[PDB]
């Protein structure tokens, strides 16, 4: 969690700090043998060396990162949890809640279907 601290600490409104902070900490404590690490600039979980999820901050939402593989797999979740996507990422504005159900089962897909991925991003 430490390491996830600078991060936080830029995040200038603090209702925007503390939301980034719950997701972060609940990813960490639900999915306790992900690494939780700071690459790039962008806070992420990754399993034996390959990425599972990444999240960021914009004016206006949150990213959540599953890749494409992870859009595609949840798509219809996704819309109908009212957020907005693109093919890699979705958005959670800041007055809507956070999905931690749907988070769950896109972190756990990401986990199966990457085990033993011999790259860190899907192809």
């Amino acid at each position: 969690m430490e390491v996830f601290a600078e991060y936080l600490a830029e995040i200038e409104n603090p209702d925007h700090r503390a939301r980034t902070q719950e997701v972060l900490t609940w990813v960490a404590e639900t999915f306790p043998d992900l690494k939780p690490e700071i690459k790039w600039n962008t806070p992420m979980f990754t399993n034996n060396g390959t990425f599972i999820i990444g999240f960021s901050i914009a004016k206006q939402h949150m990213s959540v990162s599953p890749e494409v593989a992870g859009i595609e797999r949840f798509e219809a979740d996704i819309k109908e949890a009212g957020y907005s996507h693109t093919k890699g990422i979705f958005r959670i504005t800041w007055a809507k809640s956070v999905d931690y159900d749907l988070l769950a089962k896109i972190i756990k897909f990401n986990i199966q279907d990457k085990a033993n991925y011999t790259s860190f991003w899907r192809v």
